[PDB]
């Protein structure tokens, strides 16, 4: 064993050799005074966060107005033209004419029903929707279930003409709108541009179970949020049928529920308890509606019933005021199927002002006595409804939720305001988007009041679609770092917009149409000051924060110690708050002052992919610099557009944006000037194998052209991974390669070490590149290995990988993480907090399915970086039975750490191994979530409990 002193020169010389290598062929000096050289051709400009945050609120909310005066005008149209619509039943002598979504293309006379004639259309194809599109008739989706020539469904489409008129003229006002659609509550669904339904239409094994009024947006406009309680009568009378139907209903009960409804489920038989962890009212979101859903399906029928015991627990776990809750609409759902007791005592002690419903569910086919659960709907203001086989389960609880808009209509103009449901994946697949919901009233008698039968329920609710996207337009990214980001927030505290918000499912376990809900503080890294920040932002107020941060990196696999600054407003006239990331070095950016139309062309013809021998290999950012540009997975071939485009550029002045173009010709031009003037006087190092620099207007020309077939990053700068890491990270970082991934491998490619320029502009610092170097394995494997006469060697860098060793067998094994290779060492040198590390979950990811293609599961990555900033590090490790020693040694300025163990073969101490990979898991464990739940600020107005509404309708 070697002195501290000897291999601390060891490790002092390979970090000497390595940083000139690296400082010399990057040639960061070199681009650094060529932007200082040009400080004439551009302006160094400001990033007021604060007034960033500010006009991005305003843009949002101006669009979301626009999206609200669309609903207005549509749903007073819908109750004027229904208000003025005469009833009939004879549609031979006068057809309504419609064009049915699911029609097949072919031009079949036959396919016509007795009342109604169909429209054949003319389908373009769109750009904004990526279907076929037709702007000249509103389409229509009728469910399978539903018989399309019926009085009700003929009359419905006989008064939707005077919508499809206000949608064209809506679409006609501002040509950005999405599917604007009117949910009807008779099953229909009228949306603007005619598409065909998505796949559903006429194919096999692609069956249409779309129904509208289970839809999460017809769910939110239809009534206000509740506060469920099911009780399920699992007794020995149910077992069978009925509690295959009572568990199937229950389970689809719960997939009608919103984040803003609170839900929990008993069931009682001579006993009544809790099916699940859960002791209280729970949030109905996709955790806790999977853990009920498993206690339900978990049930078995037993014993005899006492409906007293049962309501008895109801009412009490509704009188529960020390949990969070939705402070409305109290609701008892009772699965039952029938029997002789009535319980009038319970109801008169427990409901006695009649504030809680009672929905009361006859479930299975039997010939039990079904009077008392009519009685108790009746007076209780709730419900009867009966479901006698799968198949009458999805429409009773869609009815359900009919009879809960009652006070909503009777209050006039006070409930018709817009709501904004979580974020979801369109049916008519457009990726996330938001749905904005206005309820439609039925107005037939009013100020000329007659028996008004049945103008306690809405016609149905209009919904306008905003997509994801078409937010993300409204906050420009590129005048940012890399690392600085938009973000919002609901008053739940899901985001409405994140870089890590992926168009996937929520996952929700273990494998084996929910909305995409994901948390602030699942996107990202969870501290106490960032929930601090997430509590700031739902209450709706606005202020700054600058503070350090562990920011996990891009490829998910390091985590380093940044430096941010969060500032915050609430979007006015809307629930969601708006913030901005952005890094201290951030403040400034370059303006590129390209006016001279010459010196932009001498940038431009650097860039055709005939000059990729004296300058490196081009690749383009593939941003939206002009819209006659359309981006490409393949790069060259939007690489040759965007020469095309640049050679008859003039004309286009306001086609496209001035600014991204000036930026990228700029930095092009500088990029060439490095690559020219320090990379070709020079051709040739032996140590090196690849020489790139990557900017943030778009170049990332590197230089041999033989590596470039051996490149794999990503063409958006923004996305690329050591480039976020290396701007936050004031020193050299090498990228450890990945290890078993079929492609060009490591040894051909070499290992990737980078650092960023740091220039300054009137004393400001701003990073505007990077500068790397592809190392090859083998000069440095035969440097590491040639001073030995001056075995067990292992060069680790942050998240503990093996960058390279002198075994020559874990060399074999290179970029592989430590923890795999000999894991005792790995949990020892944690053990001395060398490395500290951080398990999170992602609710996001592809998930292979096993045993009790491939779903989406909680997955629960972990990643390693620097604990402590000590430069030595020595000790022994016991082994089981034996004794191993090492010595570490941080090489200065980079992220390495040298190991010198010398042990190898000894007694088995690789009982388990330290995994740092992408593993599968449940997430969180609900039952311990729901004690100490999120901060959560619900909806202020809801509508119960009115004084005018006839309960005289049990059903
Ligand atoms: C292992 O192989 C060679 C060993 O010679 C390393 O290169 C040498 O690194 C030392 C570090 O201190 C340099 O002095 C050697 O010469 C230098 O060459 C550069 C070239 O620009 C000059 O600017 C310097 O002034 C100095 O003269 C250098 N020699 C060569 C031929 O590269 C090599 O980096 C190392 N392998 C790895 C992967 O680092
Ligand atoms: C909105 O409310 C109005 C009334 O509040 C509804 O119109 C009424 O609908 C009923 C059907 O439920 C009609 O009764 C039917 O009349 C025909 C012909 O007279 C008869 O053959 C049927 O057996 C049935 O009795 C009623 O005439 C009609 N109008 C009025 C003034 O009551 C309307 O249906 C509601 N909107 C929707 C979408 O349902
Ligand atoms: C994620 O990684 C971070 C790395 O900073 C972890 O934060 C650190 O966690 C340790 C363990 O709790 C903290 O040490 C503790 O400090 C308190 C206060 O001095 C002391 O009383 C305890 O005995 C313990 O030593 C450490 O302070 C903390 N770092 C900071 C900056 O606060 C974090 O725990 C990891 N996990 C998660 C889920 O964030
Ligand atoms: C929102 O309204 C408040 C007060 O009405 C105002 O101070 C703030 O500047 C507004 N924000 C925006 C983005 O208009
Ligand atoms: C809102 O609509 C007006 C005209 O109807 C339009 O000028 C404006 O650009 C729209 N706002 C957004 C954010 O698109
Ligand atoms: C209802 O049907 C009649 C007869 O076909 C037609 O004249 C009327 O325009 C229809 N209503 C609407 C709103 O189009
Ligand atoms: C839940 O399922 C397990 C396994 O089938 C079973 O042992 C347990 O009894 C079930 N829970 C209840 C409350 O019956
Ligand atoms: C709520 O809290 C109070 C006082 O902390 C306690 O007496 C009561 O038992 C708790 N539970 C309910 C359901 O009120
Ligand atoms: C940002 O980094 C500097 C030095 O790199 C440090 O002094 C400062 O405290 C950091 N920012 C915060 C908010 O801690
Ligand atoms: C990309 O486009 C170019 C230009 O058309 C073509 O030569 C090349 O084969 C394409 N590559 C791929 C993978 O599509
Ligand atoms: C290190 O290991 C010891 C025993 O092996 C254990 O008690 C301790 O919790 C571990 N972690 C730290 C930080 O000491
Ligand atoms: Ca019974």
């Amino acid at each position: 064993f070697p002195s501290a002193v000897t291999i601390k020169s060891w490790v002092d010389k390979m970090q000497e050799d390595l940083v000139t290598l690296a400082k010399t062929a990057s040639g960061v000096n070199q681009l650094v005074d060529i932007y200082e050289k040009y400080q004439d051709l551009y302006t160094v400009e400001p990033n007021n966060a604060r007034q960033l945050v500010e006009i991005a609120a305003r843009d949002i909310e101006k669009l979301l107005s626009n999206r609200s005066k669309a609903l207005v005008r549509l749903a007073l149209e819908a109750e004027k033209v229904q208000a003025a619509h005469q009833w009939r039943e004879d549609f031979a002598s006068n057809e309504v004419v419609y064009y049915n979504a699911k029609d097949d293309l072919d031009p079949e006379k036959n396919d016509s029903e007795p009342g109604s004639q169909r429209i054949k259309p003319v389908f373009i194809e769109d750009a904004n929707f990526g279907r076929q599109i037709s702007y000249q008739h509103a389409a229509v989706h009728i469910p399978t279930d539903i018989y399309e020539g019926s009085t009700i469904v003929l009359n419905e489409l006989n008064w939707t003409s005077a919508l499809d008129e206000v949608f064209k003229k809506n679409r006609e006002e501002d040509p950005s709108l999405l599917w604007q659609v009117f949910g009807s509550a008779t099953g229909l669904a009228r949306y603007y541009p005619a598409s065909p339904w998505v796949d559903n239409s006429r194919t096999p094994n692609k069956i249409d179970l779309y129904d509208v009024r289970r839809r999460p947006w017809y769910i939110q406009g239809a009534a206000s949020p509740k506060d469920m309680l099911i009780l399920v009568d699992v007794s020995g009378s149910v077992s069978g049928l009925t509690l295959k139907l009572i568990r199937t209903s229950v389970s689809e009960m719960l997939e009608t529920l919103s984040d803003d409804d609170f839900v929990n489920v008993a069931s009682f038989n001579s006993n009544a308890q809790d099916v699940s962890c859960f002791q209280h009212l729970v949030q109905a979101n996709v955790r806790n509606k999977k853990v009920l859903k498993d206690a339900v399906n978990n049930i078995t029928a037993k014993g005899i019933t006492d409906y007293k015991k049962g309501f008895s627990f109801a009412f009490e776990q509704l009188l529960n005021y020390n949990v969070s809750r939705a402070n409305c609409n109290k609701i008892i759902m009772l699965f039952t199927d029938g029997g002789e007791e009535r319980a009038q005592e319970i109801f008169n002690k427990y409901n006695k002002d009649k504030k809680v419903r009672v929905f009361t569910f006859s479930v299975g086919q039997h010939n039990y006595d079904r009077g008392p659960i009519q009685w108790m709907a009746c007076e209780n203001k709730g419900y009867y409804y009966e479901i006698p086989s799968i198949g009458a389960i999805r429409i009773n609880t869609q009815e359900y939720l009919d009879v809960l808009g009652r006070p909503m209509v009777l209050a006039g103009d006070k409930a018709k305001q817009v709501q904004w449901t979580n974020v979801y994946l369109d049916a008519l697949e457009l990726g996330l988007v938001i749905t904005g919901t206005l309820p439609v009233f039925n107005i037939t008698g009013q100020f000329e009041n007659k028996t008004n039968l049945k103008n306690q329920l809405i016609l149905g609710v209009m919904g306008v679609d905003v997509s994801l996207e078409d937010i993300k337009r409204l906050t420009p990214r590129f005048t940012l770092c890399p690392n600085g980001y938009y973000f919002a927030i609901d008053p739940n505290g899901y985001v409405l917009l994140h870089p890590n918000l992926q168009p996937k499912p929520i996952g929700v376990g273990i494998p084996t149409q929910e909305p995409v809900t994901l948390d602030f503080l699942d996107a990202e890294l969870e501290n106490d000051i960032k929930v601090e920040i997430r509590n700031k932002m739902i209450d709706g107020e606005s202020g700054e924060k600058t503070f350090r941060t562990l920011v996990k990196s891009q490829d998910e696999r390091y985590i380093d110690k940044g430096n941010r600054t969060y500032t915050w407003t609430p979007v006015n006239g809307t629930d969601y708050s708006l913030a901005l990331v952005l890094p201290t070095y951030s403040f400034y950016y370059i303006k590129a002052k390209l006016e001279e139309t010459i010196t932009q062309a001498r940038y431009s013809e650097t860039l055709k992919p005939d000059n990729f021998e004296e300058s490196g290999y081009t690749f383009i950012a593939p941003r939206d610099y002009c819209n006659d540009l359309k981006i490409s997975d393949n790069n060259t071939e939007f690489l040759l557009n965007f020469n095309e485009f640049i050679d008859r550029k003039t004309p286009n002045n306001p086609s496209c944006n001035a600014d991204l173009i000036n930026r990228v010709l700029l930095d092009a031009g500088f990029t060439n000037e490095l690559v020219q003037n320090y990379w070709s006087k020079q051709k040739n190092i032996k140590g090196v194998k690849a020489r790139f620099v990557v900017t943030d207007g778009g170049i990332t020309r590197v230089y041999p052209k033989e590596a470039g077939e051996n490149w794999q990053e990503n063409p958006e700068t923004y996305e690329d991974s050591f480039y976020k890491r290396s701007l936050d990270n004031d020193n050299y970082v090498f990228t450890a390669p990945y290890f078993n991934k079929s492609g060009p491998g490591a040894y051909e490619s070499g290992i990737m070490v980078s650092k960023a320029v740091e220039i300054y502009i009137q004393g400001k610092l701003l990073k505007p590149a990077v500068v790397g170097i592809k190392i090859d394995v083998n000069s440095w494997i035969e440097n590491f290995t040639k001073t030995s006469i001056r075995m067990d060697c292992v060069i680790l860098d942050d998240g503990g990988f093996l960058l390279m060793a002198n075994h020559d067998d874990y060399t074999n094994q290179i970029g592989r993480f430590f923890g795999e290779i000999d894991p005792s060492l790995m949990r020892h040198l944690v053990n001395i907090s060398v490395y500290a590390f951080n398990k999170s979950y992602d609710y996001q990811s592809v998930c292979e399915p096993g045993a009790a293609s491939k779903q989406s599961c909680i997955t629960e990555q972990t990643q390693y970086f620097f604990d402590n900033d000590s430069k030595s590090f020595s000790g022994v490790l016991d082994c089981g039975n034996c004794s191993r020693i090492f010595h570490g040694e941080k090489l200065m300025n980079t992220n390495l750490i040298f190991i010198m163990v010398e042990s190898k073969g000894t007694c088995p101490c690789d009982t388990r191994l330290l995994i740092q990979a992408e593993q599968t898991s449940d997430g969180p464990n609900p039952c311990d979530m729901v004690k100490q739940p999120r901060y959560r600020k619900g909806p202020d107005v809801c509508f119960d409990n009115n004084v005018l509404e006839d309960y005289t309708d049990c059903g």
